[PDB]
Parts: structure tokens; C-alpha cells; sequence
């Protein structure tokens, strides 16, 4: 077993009462779908490259809706913490336990992206994507910060904590902010 979070009855796995959530890696240089940039342009801010960053599966990213461009749960904060376990030939265990705050940003589509993304419900509806969780978090690493971490998409345990004060600051720069 590497998978170390077990289906509850509905399906969802689950470590120790809190829901678990399975994590990627992406680089792809767009300002993202939070508006995290210029106005006008694809360029991202540099701290939306190189800050704790991610990109959700769209039904959390958007509560519930299907909106791809300043979803309502663009500049939460989550905290995800790794449970040792990972999906087998997709990921690895992590040296360490750390847990690490990061803020939504961007968008993992159900479109492209359905092996992690691909969950037709938020969560609390027992939704789940094909390996088992009721969200994904694909981790910002254009300047290699999830290397960093030594993290290989790790199954982690996820919650909503208010943002780290230099996150809120960035945010409040982004096109979504006040939407
Ligand atoms: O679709 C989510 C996300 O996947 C990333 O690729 C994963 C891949 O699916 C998995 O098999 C492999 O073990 O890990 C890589 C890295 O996390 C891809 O890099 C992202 O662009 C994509 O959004
Ligand atoms: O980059 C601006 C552009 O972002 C779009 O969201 C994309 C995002 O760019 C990409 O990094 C991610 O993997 O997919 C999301 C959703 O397709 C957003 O939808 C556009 O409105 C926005 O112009």
C-alpha cells in the first residue's frame, strides 16, 4: 500500500477523519486564471512564478461552477501536509512531513487534465478524481520550488487556512481580486 489515505463508505480517501488530496507538478509560464499579471497580457507577476502556488482541479477551483477566469476560490490559501504515501509509479514519499501553505492562483481544468483533474463535484459531494481524492492541487514550479520540497506528488491531507501576510499582499495585486 502507498497509498496511505483509505476510501471512507462514499469512496474518498481519507487519513485520520481529514480528506486527503493527490498533488502534481506544472510549469507553463501563463499568468494563470486568477489574473495574477499585467492586465491585458499573459505575463505573470514574477512572485506567481516563484512563490507556494497552485493551480486546483476546477470544481474546488470554481466552488461547485465551471468558471475558468477568476473562480471563487482564487486567492484562498490551503495547507497541505504529506502523509508519507503516493500514488505507485506516479510519485515518491517525501523526507519529511513539513506542511506547506499555498495560495490558489490558477486552474487545473477537467479538460486535458482528467486522471487528477478530472472531479465532477466540489468537495463534500464524494467526488472523486480516478485515484481516489476529492481534489488535486497541481503545484506552481517554474523556478523548481516543489523540487525544492523534495516533494513527488505527494498524497497529502488538505484544509482552507487564512493566507501568510506577504500572500495576501501579492493577491491584492491580481486582476481577481475584488471580483
Ligand atoms: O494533469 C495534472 C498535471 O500533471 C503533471 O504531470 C504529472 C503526471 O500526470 C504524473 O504521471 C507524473 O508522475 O507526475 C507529473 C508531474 O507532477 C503535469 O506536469 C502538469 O502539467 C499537469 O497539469
Ligand atoms: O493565463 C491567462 C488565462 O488563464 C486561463 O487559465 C488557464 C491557465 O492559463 C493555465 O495555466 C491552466 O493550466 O489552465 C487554466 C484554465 O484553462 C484562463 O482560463 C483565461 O481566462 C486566462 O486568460
Amino acid at each position: 500500500r502507498a497509498q496511505l489515505c483509505q476510501p471512507d463508505a462514499h469512496g474518498v480517501r481519507r487519513f485520520n477523519g481529514r480528506p486527503c488530496a493527490s498533488t502534481t507538478r506544472y510549469v507553463d509560464g501563463h499568468k494563470g486564471a486568477c489574473g495574477c499579471g499585467q492586465k491585458g497580457s499573459d505575463t505573470p507577476f514574477p512572485w506567481n512564478l516563484q512563490k507556494h502556488v497552485t493551480a486546483p482541479s476546477e470544481r474546488y477551483f470554481d466552488d461547485g461552477g465551471s468558471n475558468l477566469w477568476c473562480g471563487k476560490n482564487c486567492g484562498k490559501c490551503v495547507r497541505l501536509t504529506p502523509t508519507g504515501g503516493f500514488v505507485p509509479g506516479k510519485g515518491g514519499a517525501p523526507p519529511n512531513h513539513n506542511p506547506v501553505v499555498f495560495m490558489v492562483t490558477n486552474a487545473c481544468p477537467i479538460n486535458g487534465n482528467e486522471e487528477w483533474c478530472g472531479i465532477s463535484g466540489k468537495p463534500g459531494t464524494n467526488h472523486v478524481n480516478s485515484h481516489g481524492y476529492e481534489v488535486h492541487f497541481d503545484l506552481q514550479d517554474q523556478v523548481g520550488q516543489v523540487e525544492a520540497l523534495h516533494w513527488d506528488n505527494p498524497e497529502v491531507t488538505w484544509e482552507e487556512v487564512p493566507c501568510p501576510g506577504d500572500l495576501q499582499a501579492n493577491y491584492q495585486q491580481c486582476e481577481c481580486h475584488n471580483s
